[PDB]
Parts: structure tokens; sequence; C-alpha cells
């Protein structure tokens, strides 16, 4: 009998939103714009007992992400030479080393420009048959064009850059925060238990592969296979391996590499000559590990489909890029046909080999951005890579059988697969309670799923941590919402009469109306997300009770002071 | 007797400033980059008895628009192709269809580069003449220039761009407020009554053209007309009209387009072949409503000049961008001839038709921005507007006759035109007044003329309010000077022991130096602005007396602490 | 007996720091961006009895001004032409006037780009010799090249723009001061005494030469010596003269100038014909003066070498650049030989003149910038400059003798000398102290160097101080960094129960293990740094007490206030 209303401040209570999260660097692209280096030493804190849902297929840090990458790693060709001085008549035979005929690269001549523009220079380099393409139908000729002089004009990636993925963290503004599932085989959706905070996510590798997903971060426990929505053909099956299988790839012959003249300060890298022996590029799986993935890949796949037979088959043919396993290794770009590799049937209880073509001449994301030409990298190359999982697609001409096939590409998909386990919230400070009150007249929400009376006595750790090109600007952008959303606390604080204090008591008296709880039922037996979501409706009620009340109240000490 | 000096925040009160106002769109170009869309509802106040003095030829929103205007759209020409490689010595002879020759264009043939630079290809098109200019004076020869090649390359504008005039609204950030006038024929300057706040603008059209306003926004009750000094010849008059008359203006023969290659992905746009019969562009205006008009628009303007006769005649002569109408319809440009429209004689008590040319090589404003290609657009062109205003200039060769002629293109005439009711203007939250007290030791704006008592009752209001590339860096600019000066009042606040208190009381009494008045006199009998405008002089002695005192009090009290 | 902790803000105290100062101008590439003009008036203030260490070898300032010099006089070049049409195979022949040969330029002659490209015209320009390399050593020919076409393409400074050096004042942000040796000799590092706060610097001229020091600040009483240590031989010594020399330089000889047109819009600026009488560019320094100022410095460098003989010799030779003495000059950019300057011998008790060779193509700082080409200006042009001072090296060969020569060319060390007197320092405006009290349950830093006692009775004015293209983007980044400084500020007050408050008193007992001074010892005989400087290491112990005591404390009363 008897309650009031009062408000609190750094109370632990949150909502669902969307803002920009901040690219944090350990200790090349982008550690040297988009990035701070920051060190970010591991800060997790578990939370007793809450729940939230957690939902793959809409978190918004995968397509913020997305945005990132694209935008970073297009602005990082930005100072290079462009090579429209070399879209020119290029004249072309085979291309021969005393060893023998390379099948993979034509020889191609042409004249380009010096600093000196009223001369013109015969010159010659050896190119990889993909970027080449023949310039009439008239006969078969030795004239040829290079592929992306009638789309868009190239830009070589200055030699000081390079693409090797350094892990990447992802932090909240001042005002936000990061949960996270501990849970094992959390499938990718619907509700999770055992919740973390953390300040920042793990590194994220930004590896960029079309089939297989490689040095991604392992599965815990066991294989964990998620999509949208299983019965729908149409939507990619994401598989994360708990035992990796180990890749090595690489360019056995020796490339020579030569710097040509293209008018003032600039220059082009080519190919000019093949050393020796010569061998096509090729990757290896030790065929027993392959086989032992596939089967237990099988018999958790299986479990969605019950009484069906499972089996593996090529991807769905064309241009490359769709096709085939792409990766960048060195700095040169590999693709390779995966027929071998996925090829077999399961019902119940030596290497594999891939043979690969290489191309300088790669449009980055889904035609978003720029034509890249890829230098080439001299001597032999290698890449060692752990497969930690599958992108795959099913299929009717059949009952008894599923087939499945690799798909991917959407690039957002390998990303979502580091970022599964993440979701973004906004702190929301303020609430109000009932109590027995009269006006006289350990981390950065480490309470949230206490007790409310216990979250009392912890209100000034969630208060200190409100506050603390594109690059530059998001960050002002996101210091200056984090200080204007402070100071909106402060000032209703002060039109309330509570004027800067954290726990404040007030003459408004409790509404039956608005909840009918005992007041142990609320103090000791709820936790503070729970209430707010009860009193959510009712609350833009309370703050014109509160305001007018404090109104009053200042006339009446005002009048009074005149004859006190 | 014994009056002593209080503090209030959140007083109703303004002074007159300049400050960047933020671009708003409902819902090409200025909704996709320099304006938010933010589907400003309608939100105006009516404010009781308040007056201000405007002025329309001070007003520095029109200097801003201005600069916004050219700026953006000179930035959306940025991403788009340059046309350096058709300055080509170009061939060119009469055009002509098998149904005759037109004789505004020219045919012209030329050499442009493919993106196999080394070939070149001989291509023609269709350019009106007044794009084209003649190469040497030595004999009559088919020898020919783009206009623009002796001093600017011009741009192409983008095809998914589209200059159709949306309707623009401007805000005023916080801390700052526009007030409006409602007043019938205001005369654009002077003192004004029934005022109104509206913390956005109605839609300013952002259209563009030379004699004639097209779409502008309708005169309310009868015919406006406006100058800074009717006397002075040397300056423009803006008439503004009551019942529209409608103009309609068409290309009416269908014109076929073709592309052609000009470099590595670069594709130039013009025209290629006329499809059937040809007619020169024109327009429309119902004569019986012109005159009508014409008529109405000189018994207001006999009012200026009693007893003299007015009669109208061409403009100035010369160059076709001042001397003709402009305006720009499916993002062709035509220019207009107006000796038909603008002729006639005024004392006491069918369709006219005007010809036009169209010109694609434009130079968009007084030489400040780039020059501009406009693409050609396919088919036959309508447009349907309202003719809102005239602009005039007056030209001694008689005494008994004022002789009138169309002039402008100093383009802030235009955005003049819909921005002569509209004021900007800064909050001045803080106050001092006197009051019988000691120390113990509905809208933005809404009450702002009424008296000082009932304001009081109301001060949280205009509390609220006062907190919440170059389109980035400038909303960033003013949002963090807005944090500033709330900042600013709150320290001064504390400085004097009131420390987040709305009302306040102070031990510094009252000097009959500053004022004399009854408190009842101050109190119920007049208006805050007109108190503040009386206490303007002292107010930098008081602030001086509250900082002292409360350093006096502080150290009184630290005192006192050890022996309590 | 019986003391507590109280806390103070707005206490007079400092830390040293680096961030990013603003450049202020008076009343061109300066005050047209990087600058604010805000004619910053004099407002220097002495503190009485306060010393600092000041270290010139070590001052960020420096390193703050190289960077925003280099960025903004890279950045101004951005707007004009590119000279890429002119390099072109340049056919050349000896210059001559009627009147004789000029053995400095060179008469080349080359083919230009018109607006109309199809055509090319056959062009002439004077260029002078040190700008112009020959293009094969095949046979002794007529064939040259501009020398930058094999590294960079140059762009012409635009004429509208000029190098004359405006002086610039660089200020602190908020919550920053400059602090200011007026000791006479300082040696440029070490222990100073009679320091000044000033807002703001004086004007430092920005000023580029490469052996003497022009128009600098002048010494206030003797001849200053200044470097790293004098004993190794690898460091520059800055010679700081009282009594200056005055140096007067031309070209003598009348250049016409000539406007060549190079492609669209564009416009190259050359050399056309010399009118009539023709000499070398010169200078001339007062003989007996210079000598007189070399024995002056000579007996003052003497005192660091006691016992050994001084005498002065060339520069190390080979290139122009570091070899000889470098200024700018009307817009011409001049190279002098200086081995008439620096020659002669000292041990104790007519017009000299310089010859030199002018260049229009320069690398503007150590290969950093663009190449700057530097367009001629007509007629006979003339210098007057002040000589401030030397940069001098020492070369061992000898016992009895030290060798001295002219070095320089890191550019920092012009702009050290003359912010040799300045550090930036960090206000901490918060603090704690032991008093007395039981809670009940002249100028920006003016008094630095007082008695504690004294400096609270002026906090407010240590209070209010604290708050007010990469251009913009480090003004507002500055901004918001202050507000977030001032609000942790703000916000630590109320989690103790100041809540806004100046002198605020608390129930957390004082602890002898921190300090054991006597009250009167602290209050009256020490000052407010050194009191900082002393409980430095246990300050983070006593916040925690402070935040552990209002928690308690707000619960006792959230408690009472059920029964009260
Ligand atoms: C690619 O083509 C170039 C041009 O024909 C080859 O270079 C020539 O090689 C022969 C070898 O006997 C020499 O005699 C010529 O003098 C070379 N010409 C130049 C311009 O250097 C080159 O060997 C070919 N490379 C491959 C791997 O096919
Ligand atoms: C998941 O996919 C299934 C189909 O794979 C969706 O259910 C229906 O399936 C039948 C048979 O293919 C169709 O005729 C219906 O049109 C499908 N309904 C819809 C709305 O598509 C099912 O809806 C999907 N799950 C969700 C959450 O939409
Ligand atoms: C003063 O201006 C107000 C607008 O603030 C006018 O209000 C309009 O009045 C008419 C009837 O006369 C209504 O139909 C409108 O809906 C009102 N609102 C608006 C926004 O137009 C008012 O008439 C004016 N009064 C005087 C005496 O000038
Ligand atoms: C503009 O000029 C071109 C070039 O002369 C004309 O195109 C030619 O038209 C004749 C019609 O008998 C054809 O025989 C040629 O083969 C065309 N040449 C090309 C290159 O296509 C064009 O018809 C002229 N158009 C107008 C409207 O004057
Ligand atoms: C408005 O214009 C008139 C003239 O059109 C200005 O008054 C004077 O007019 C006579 C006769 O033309 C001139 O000899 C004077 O030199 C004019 N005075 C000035 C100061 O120009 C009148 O001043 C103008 N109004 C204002 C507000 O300046
Ligand atoms: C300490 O430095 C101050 C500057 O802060 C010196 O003040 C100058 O003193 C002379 C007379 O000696 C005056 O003419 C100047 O006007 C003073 N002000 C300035 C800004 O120069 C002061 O002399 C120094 N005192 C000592 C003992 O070093
Ligand atoms: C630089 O060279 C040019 C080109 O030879 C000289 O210009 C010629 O001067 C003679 C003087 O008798 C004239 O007859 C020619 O008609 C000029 N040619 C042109 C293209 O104008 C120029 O005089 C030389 N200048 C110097 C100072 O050496
Ligand atoms: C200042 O320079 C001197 C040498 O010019 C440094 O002292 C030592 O000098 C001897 C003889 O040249 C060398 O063998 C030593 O190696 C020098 N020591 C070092 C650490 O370089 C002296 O150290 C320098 N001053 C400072 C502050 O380092
Ligand atoms: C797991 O993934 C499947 C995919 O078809 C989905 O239907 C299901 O709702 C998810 N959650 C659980 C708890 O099974
Ligand atoms: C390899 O795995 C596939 C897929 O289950 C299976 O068809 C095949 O029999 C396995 N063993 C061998 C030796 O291929
Ligand atoms: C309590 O709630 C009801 C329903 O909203 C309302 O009618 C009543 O006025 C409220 N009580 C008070 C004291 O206002
Ligand atoms: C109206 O406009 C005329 C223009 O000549 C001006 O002189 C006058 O001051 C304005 N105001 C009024 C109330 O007439
Ligand atoms: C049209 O208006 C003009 C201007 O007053 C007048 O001279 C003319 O007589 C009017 N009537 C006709 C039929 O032109
Ligand atoms: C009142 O005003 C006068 C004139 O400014 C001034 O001399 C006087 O000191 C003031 N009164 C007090 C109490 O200071
Ligand atoms: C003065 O400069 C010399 C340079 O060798 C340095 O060793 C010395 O420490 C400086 N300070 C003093 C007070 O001499
Ligand atoms: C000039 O100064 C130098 C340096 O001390 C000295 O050798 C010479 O004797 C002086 N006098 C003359 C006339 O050169
Ligand atoms: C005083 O300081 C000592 C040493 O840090 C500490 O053990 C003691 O607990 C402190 N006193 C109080 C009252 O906490």
């Amino acid at each position: 009998e008897n309650l009031w209303v009062t408000v609190y401040y750094g109370v632990p209570v949150w909502k669902e939103a969307k803002t920009t999260l901040f690219c944090a660097s350990d200790a090349n692209v982008w550690a040297t714009h988009a990035c701070v280096p920051t060190d970010p030493s591991p800060q997790e804190l578990v939370l007793g007992n809450v729940t939230e849902n957690f939902n793959m297929w809409k978190n918004d840090m995968v397509d913020q992400m997305h945005e990132d990458i694209i935008s970073l790693w297009d602005q990082s060709l930005k100072p290079c030479v462009k090579l429209t001085p070399l879209c020119v008549t290029l004249i072309c035979s085979d291309a021969t080393v005393k060893t023998g005929t390379v099948e993979e690269m034509k020889n191609c001549s042409f004249n380009t420009t010096t600093e000196i523009r009223d001369k013109e220079k015969k010159e010659y380099a050896l190119f990889y048959k993909p970027d080449i393409v023949p310039l009439s139908e008239t006969n078969n000729t030795s004239e040829y064009r290079l592929i992306n002089c009638n789309t868009s004009a190239c830009t070589q990636a200055c030699p000081k850059v390079t693409f090797e993925p350094i892990p990447i963290h992802y932090c909240a503004p001042a005002g936000y925060a990061i949960l996270k599932c501990n849970d094992e085989t959390f499938n990718g959706t619907g509700p999770c238990s055992n919740v973390s905070t953390v300040q920042c996510t793990h590194g994220i590798r930004p590896v960029v592969s079309t089939q297989l997903l490689l040095n991604g971060s392992l599965a815990e426990k066991e294989i964990v296979i998620r999509s949208e929505n299983l019965t729908n053909n149409a939507k990619i099956i994401i598989v994360h391996l708990h035992t990796p299988v180990e890749i090595v790839c690489t360019r056995p012959n020796n490339n020579t590499r030569k710097s040509v003249r293209i008018g003032p300060g600039q220059t082009f890298y080519a190919t000019g000559d093949i050393i020796g022996d010569i061998k096509q590029a090729h990757c290896n799986i030790s065929e027993e590990k392959w086989n032992d993935t596939l089967q237990k890949v099988g018999i958790e796949l299986q479990k969605h489909f019950p009484n069906k037979t499972i089996k593996y088959n090529q991807s769905a043919g064309g241009d490359m890029e769709i096709t085939t396993h792409s990766f960048n290794c060195g700095g040169e770009f590999f693709y390779c046909n995966t027929s071998n590799l996925f090829n077999g049937t399961y019902n119940g209880t030596s290497t594999i080999t891939l043979q690969c073509r290489i191309k300088q001449i790669i449009n980055m994301w889904q035609g978003v951005g720029r034509c890249m030409y890829a230098p080439p990298i001299a001597g032999n190359i290698t890449c060692r890579s752990n497969i930690t999982g599958l992108l795959l697609t099913r299929d009717t001409n059949s009952n008894e059988t599923e087939t499945f096939r690799p798909a991917g590409g959407d690039m957002r998909d390998n990303w979502r697969s580091e970022l599964y386990k993440y979701k973004v919230v906004k702190i929301e400070p303020l609430g109000v309670a009932p109590t027995r009150c009269k006006r006289r007249v350990l981390g950065f929400l480490g309470a949230a799923g206490s007790t409310m009376g216990a979250a009392s006595m912890t209100l000034t750790v969630q208060a200190r941590n409100l506050l603390s090109p594109v690059w530059g600007i998001k960050q002002l952008q996101a210091r200056v919402l984090a200080v204007e959303r402070y100071l909106r606390d402060q000032q209703l604080l002060g039109i309330w009469g509570c004027s800067g204090k954290l726990i404040c008591c007030t003459n408004v008296p409790w509404n039956s109306s608005w909840s009918n709880r005992n007041l142990s039922e609320i103090w000791d037996n709820m936790t503070w997300l729970q209430w707010d979501k009860e009193i959510s409706n009712y609350t833009q009620i309370i703050y014109g009770l509160l305001e007018e009340s404090q109104n009053q109240q200042e006339k009446n000490e005002q009048d009074l002071l005149a004859l006190d």
C-alpha cells in the first residue's frame, strides 16, 4: 500500500538496434585507413540467467562488413596506375621456352608510350589466356585485345599493398553492446541460453573464397548445418567442420618479372619469361581425411531428410567465377575445378588432386567494384590452408535421393559464417518502478539477468560506459550521437527534479491501472528487462506526470520564498 | 520595495542571426546526396501578439540556397563522361530528311577513339546550330568546332539523373527558429503583424527560368509588386500573380538517339535522325487570359507612378541567355523569344504563340559552374507549366509614359520570390529579472508575445528544443555548436549556484540604476523580448555580481562546515 | 588531526602532451584554406614563480607544422594545369638577343595540342639550363627532354596564388595551453624560469631557405648558439643573431612572358624573349657588417671549444639543393653560391657579392611533394631580406683548428628556430586534498605557481576555459574531444555526490599512508602542481573510496525516506 514512482539511472536493460560498428585492428589495407590499431585485449563477461533470440539471416553486422570491405578494398586502388595506355592492338603467338610450349599463356607484342610522348616503343609480355579476347571473327588471326577494354579501365594494385587477411575486430560505440551465444549447436536462429557480453568480436579474417571456406574459425564439438529453411531449394547451406582438412596449392613454374614504361612516372609489371620445367597449377587434399569428412557431414545432413539417401555432384557450369573454387595466394588469383572432390554417395557406415587456371584481370565482387590487375609475383608460389567449411545447394528427378552441389559468391555468406554467434543492442539506461518513498516537500551490463534489487547495487557501472572520408566521418558521427543521448538523459532528470542523482524519489503516486504486482513480487522475483517489457506501453504516460509535478512544485517553492 | 535578481532558463526570446539551415526532402540530385529524406509533417504555430521587421533583400536564406544549389548541381556532374575526346576537327553539311531540310541543325562527321586505342572510327551526329562555331575566316567552308573547346572541357549528364524540380524544405537546427509572415500584401519589407513559427519551410521548387517564373507558389488575394526602391531604375521588380496563366511548350519533331564509343567504358549520346514531319519548337499562351493578366498587373503597377501611363516592350537584346525566356523541359533546354508577349499599353479599362531554339551545351549559372552537355531525349516532348510571376525592369525619352522590359538571370531573384515571407532567428534562453525572493543562507517558442508571468508557466518547452563532403561536415558542425551552446548555459547556471534548476533565486539586490518600473508593471504589463531589449546594455554587469556572490557564499559555507 | 578528503575543480595544474594545434591568421595558401582569419590580439600573462623544463629537439609543434605546411602547400597545386602534354621531343639551340648570347638559357622548340585535338602547332620557349636533360649519348645533338618526364608529371602553380610568407599563429584548443620562456640565453634545453602563458604564438613566418635564415625573429640581447650535443659532429648548429645583416638579391634582366595553348581551357606560361642588356642574377651583403657578424659569432662559438681556433669553409659539394643557398623571391626560385661568404679564420680581436642560378622545376621538400613548375614573372625582380641566423656543421685532420661549413634542408630546423621558446600542456582540472570538513549526514592558468590557498580563490577561471578535408575534420575532432573531457569530469563529480559544485566535502577520512604533512604545511607552504606530483601514485586509490561511499550514502538515504 501507498506506492509512489521512482526513477533509476544505469538500469541494465536494452533494445534491438542497428548502428555503425568501428573497425579495430591488432598491432595491409584494413590497418592503414578503415581500422584503428587498438590491440583489443580479451574482456568477455558471462551473463548469469538471461535468454535472447538471435538470427544469423538478419544480422546487420554482415551487411555492414560487406559495405566496409567493398568500400575499403576499392579505395585501396585509388593511388595506383591506370592501364588505359595498354588498351592497344595486341599481336600474339604461342608462348615457348626451349623446354616446351605453355598452353595456358600467349606471347603478345604491342606499342607503349614513354615519358617522351612523341616516340613509341615495341615491347612484349606473356599473358594468361582467360584475360585475352579475339578482336574480329573475319579470319583465324594473331590479333587480340585486353578483356576489360570494352567495359572499364583497370587499375594495377600498387606492389607495396598486400592482400593477406589480417584479423579484424568489430566493436560497439558508447551506449551499445555486443552479445554472444556460447551454446553448442546453436542452429543459427532461435532462443539461446548461456549468453556473454564482449566489447569487441574475436578476429574475423576477411578471407574471400567461393565453394570451400578457407582459414575460418572451427566448429566447437560437432558438425553444424545452417540455412534459413532447409526445405527451400533456393537457400544456401553453410556447413561448419569440427576436424579440419588441409589444402596445399601451388604455381610450380618459375616466372620472371619485367617492368614496362607507360608514360611519365607510371610503370606496368608483367610476366617476361618462364625459367625451365613446366607443369600446371594444382592443389592436393588427403583422400582418406576428405572421405571421412564427406561421410561425417553426411550423417548430420541425413537428420533433416531422414529416410532419403544423399549424393554429391559438380557445380552448375558456365562462367569460372561461380562454377569453380576461387581464392588468392601470394597475391596471385587461383580458380580450381572441384569435380574430383564433390563426387560420392552415402547411406551408412593417397591424395585427391585438383587442377587450376590463373587470372590477372579480376572483378572483385559482383560488378560493384573497379577491375583490378593483379601484378605477377616472381618465382614459385605455395599456400597452406585449412578447409573450415562448405557452401552447398540442393537440387524432382528422384524420390530416394537428394543431390547436393557447390555454390556461393554472394560474399555475405562467408562473413555470416564467422558472425553467426553475435547480436548488437542499445543500452536504455532510464527506467521507472514502484517504491515506498515520499519526496520531502562488475562489467558493461554485468547484472542484467538478476533480481531487480541486486542490480540497484551496481547502477554506476552501466552509467560510466555511456560516455567516452567515411572512415573519419563515421567516428565523429558515432561520438556526437553518444554525447547527445547522454545529454537528453541528464536533461530529463533535470526537468523531473533529480538534477544529477542516480536513484530519485518523487510525489507521483503509483496507479494500479499500470500494474498490480506485490512490492516483493516486483523487487525480489523479477529481472529488469522483464519489468521494462511489462511497463513498456504505459511509459510515455508517466513522464508527463513527472514534468507537471516538478513545475507545480517549483512554483509552490518560488511563492513560499517571499514569506519564509 | 526589496527586489533581488532572479535567473530564468527557457525564456521565449530571440536575436537576428545567420547559420546554415539543413536541406530536407519529402519521401533526383537533391534527395540522393545533399538533402535528407525526412518527410517533414506540417507543424506551424501562430504567435498571439508579436511583431517583427522582415526584409526580403537581405535574407541570408537566399544566398545559402544559391550556394547549396550551385554546389550540389555542379557535384552531380562529377561521376560522368568528359567529352575531351570529342574536341575534334568536325566536318559538316546541311541536315536533311526525305521530307525536307532542317535549318536549326547541321549534320557533322568526325573521328572517334575505341577501347582499342590504335584504331579510329569515322562517325556522324546532328548538332543544333547554336553549339557549333566556324574554325577559320579564310573561306566559306565545311569545317567547324564545338563551342566549349576553347574554354572548358564539358561533362555529359549521366542519363540516370533527372532535373525535374522536387520540392525542397529548409529546416532550423536546434537553438534556432524560422518565423513566417501571414499578412496579406506584405510588400517584401518593413513591420509585420500576425507572425507564425514553423520548424521547416513549405516546399520550394528549385525551378530555373529567366523572364517568367514557372510553377511558383501563387499570390494569396491580390497582385503583389516588390523591389528595394521602385524609383531606382537599376533594381529588378518581382510581380506575383493571383490567377495563373498556363503555358504549353513542345518539341514537335521526333528525334532518334545513337550511342557513340569514346574510349574505354565511356559513351556519348547524340541525335541520329529525324523521323518524318518537321516544325519549329514553340509554345502557346491563351491570349485573353494573358491580356487580362497584363492589364491587372497594370492597375497595381500604376499606384507607384500615379499620373503616368505604362507600356511593355522587348528585352535588352544581344546574347540569348539574357534576352530570351530560358527553361528546362523533359531534360532538353529551351530558349524562347518573348517579343509577342510583352507588347502593349495601359491607361484604363485565340492563342499567342512563341517560337524557340534548343541548345545542348549550357553554362548553368553565370560562369560559376562546369559546362554541361544535355543529352538528347527521344521522341516528341511536351511540358505544361503555370506562369506564377514576372521579372521586370523600367527604363528619359518621355514624361507621360513608363516603359517596362523583361530582365533576370541573377538566379537569386527566383529563390527570393519563394522566400519573401521568412526570417531566421537564434533563441537566447537565459535572462534576468527583478523579484521579491531571498536565497536561504505548447510549441517551440509558443508564448513569445505574452505577459512575462504567463511565459514563466511554460519554460520547459523552450528548454527541450535546445538539444537533439560539405553535406556531411555542415551537419556535424551544426550539431556540435548546438551542444557547445547548451553546455555554456548549464556551466553559467553552475557558477551562479543554480546547478541545474529552471527558476532560481539569489542574494544580489536589484539596483534602480538599471530600471525603476513597478513589480506589476514588469510582470503583468510587458512581454519578455521587450524586457530583454530594455535591460540589454546593463546585462554584462549583472553576471559579474552573480559569480563573485556565489564564490563568497561557497567560502562562507566551507568555513562553517568545520564548526557546524 | 581529523582530516578528510575534499575534491576541487578548476585547480591550476597540468601535464605534458601532444594534440593538433589550430592555425590562425592576422587580418595566400594559408589564409585561404588551412588557417582561420581571427586577428588574434596579444593576451600574454606572466606566471609568478613556476619553473618548467623545455626541450627544442623534442617539441611536437615543429613536426606538426612541417606536416601542416607540406600538406597545405601540396594541396594548393590540386586545381592547376598538369604539364603532361609538354613531355615532348624538345629541339633546342643557343639563346640570343641582338645584344648577345645568354649562357644560362637554351631556346627550345616543340609541338603543342590545341582545343582542336586533330591539329598540332609548332611553338617555342626559352628554358633555364638546369631544368633540361639531353636525350641520348649517341652524338652531340640538339635533342632534349624536360627533367621531370622520367619520374613525375609536374603541375604549374596557378598565377592567382602567391608564396609570400604571411605570419602564421598557432593556438591551443580548449583544455590545453601554450607556455613560453622569457629567459635570456635559454640554450634551447633544460630548466627555465620566468615563464608566461599565451593563448597563441607570435607570428611565425613559414619562410623556406637552406643555409641562411631569412626574415626570422631576432635574438634578444646576445648571440645564441643551439644544438642537441655540440661534441657530436652529426648535429646541426643553429646560430641566432642580435644585430641583422641585410641581403639584396636580383634578376637584373627583363624577361617577356608568353602563353601557350595546351589542350582545352588549360594554358602554359613560359619565357619568350629578353629585352636588352644581360647580366647574371646576383646578391650583395655589406662586407664590414658581415665580417663583424662572423667575428661576433666566433667569440661565442669559441666558449664551447675554449682553447681551439675556428675557421669557416664551403658546403659539402654535389647537387645544388644542399650545396647552395636556396630561397624564393617574387615567385622565382633562386639558388646562390656561398663560397665568398663563409671564408675566414678567428683567434682574437665594400660589398661581398654572390652569383646565382634560377630554376623553374622544383621538388618542394625532400621528395615528399609534387614537382612544381614556377611560372616566370615579367620584368626585373628584387628582394630585400634580413639574415637572422646561420645553419652550420663541424667536420680529424687537426688539433688546433675547428672547421665549420653551411648545411641544412631538413626543413624542420628553420621552424625549430622560431619555436625554440614554446611548450604545449594539458590542463587537468580535478584534484584531491586534505581538509578539516565533514559532509552533513585573472587568466587561463594565472595562479599556477602560488600557495594552494590563494589558488582556491580563483577556481572559476580555470573552469570556464575548459569549454568553447583535414582542415575541417581536425577542428571537429578537437572540439568533440574537448566536450567529452568536460562531460567525464562532471560525471565523476556526480558519482561522488558533488553534482555540479566547485568545492566539495566528503565523509572519506584522510589516510597517513598517503601523506603526513601538517595542515598549514600543505595549505600555506606548497604550490598545487607540487602537491599533485606528490599525491600522484596514490590517486587511483582515492576515487574507489569516493564511489563506494556515495553508493552507501544513497542507499542509507533511500531506506530512511520510507520512515522519515
Ligand atoms: C615472346 O616473344 C618475344 C618477341 O618475339 C621473344 O623475344 C625474342 O626471343 C628471340 C629468341 O631467339 C630473340 O632472338 C629476340 O631478339 C627476342 N626479341 C626481343 C624483342 O627481345 C620471347 O623469347 C618470347 N618468349 C616466350 C616465352 O615465348
Ligand atoms: C520454407 O519453405 C517451404 C517450401 O520449401 C514453405 O512452405 C510452402 O511449401 C509449399 C510446397 O513447396 C508451397 O506450395 C507454399 O507456397 C510454401 N509457402 C510459402 C509461404 O512459401 C515455407 O513457407 C518456408 N518457411 C517460411 C518461414 O516461410
Ligand atoms: C493569422 O494567420 C493565421 C495562420 O497562422 C491565419 O489562420 C488561418 O485562418 C483561416 C480562416 O481565416 C483558416 O481557414 C486556416 O485554417 C488558418 N490556418 C492557416 C495555417 O492558414 C489567420 O486567419 C490570420 N489572422 C489574421 C487576423 O490575420
Ligand atoms: C547525316 O550525314 C550522314 C553521313 O553522310 C548520312 O548518312 C548516310 O546516308 C546515306 C543516305 O542515302 C547513306 O547512303 C549512307 O550510307 C549514310 N552514311 C552512313 C555513314 O551511315 C545521314 O543520312 C545524314 N542525316 C541527315 C538527317 O542529314
Ligand atoms: C531610392 O532611389 C532614389 C533615386 O532613384 C535615391 O534618392 C536620390 O535620388 C536623386 C535623383 O535621382 C539622386 O540625385 C540622389 O543621389 C539619390 N540619393 C542616393 C543616396 O542615391 C534614394 O536614396 C534611394 N533609396 C535609398 C533607401 O537609398
Ligand atoms: C619576465 O618576463 C616578463 C614578460 O612576461 C618581462 O616583462 C617585460 O618587462 C619589460 C621591462 O623590463 C617591459 O618593458 C615589458 O613591457 C614587459 N612585458 C613584456 C611582454 O615584455 C620581465 O621583464 C621578465 N622579468 C625577469 C626578472 O626576467
Ligand atoms: C628562339 O627561337 C625562335 C625560333 O627560331 C626565334 O624566333 C624567330 O626569330 C627570327 C628572328 O629573325 C624570326 O625571323 C622568326 O620568324 C622567329 N620565329 C618564330 C616562330 O617566331 C627567337 O627569336 C629565338 N629567341 C631567342 C632569344 O633566342
Ligand atoms: C654527445 O656526444 C658524445 C660524443 O660526441 C657522446 O659520448 C661518447 O663519446 C665517445 C667518443 O666519441 C664515444 O666513444 C661514445 O660511444 C659516446 N657515447 C654515446 C652513448 O654515444 C654522448 O653520449 C652524447 N650525449 C648524449 C646525451 O648521448
Ligand atoms: C534450425 O534450422 C532449421 C532450418 O530448416 C529451422 O527450420 C529451425 O527453425 C532451426 N531451429 C531449430 C531450433 O531447429
Ligand atoms: C568416399 O566418400 C563418398 C561419399 O560418401 C563415398 O561414395 C565413397 O564410397 C567413399 N570411399 C571411397 C574409397 O571413395
Ligand atoms: C489512474 O489510471 C486511470 C486509467 O488510466 C486514470 O483514469 C486515473 O485518472 C489515474 N489516476 C490518477 C490519480 O490520475
Ligand atoms: C514597399 O515597397 C516600396 C518600394 O519602392 C518601398 O519604398 C516601401 O518602403 C515598402 N513598404 C511599404 C510599407 O510601403
Ligand atoms: C492587350 O493588353 C495590352 C496591354 O494593356 C493592350 O495594349 C491591348 O489593347 C490589349 N488588348 C488587345 C486585344 O491586344
Ligand atoms: C548601483 O548602481 C550604481 C551605478 O552603476 C553603482 O555606483 C552602485 O555601486 C550600485 N549599487 C551597488 C549596491 O553596488
Ligand atoms: C646547452 O647546450 C649544450 C649543447 O652541447 C648542452 O650540452 C647543454 O646541456 C645545454 N644546457 C646548458 C644549461 O648548458
Ligand atoms: C673577416 O672575417 C674573417 C673571419 O674571422 C677573418 O678571417 C678576416 O681576417 C676578416 N677581415 C677581412 C678584412 O677579411
Ligand atoms: C590506510 O592505508 C593502509 C595502507 O594502504 C590500509 O591498509 C588501510 O586500510 C587504510 N585505512 C583505511 C581506513 O582503510
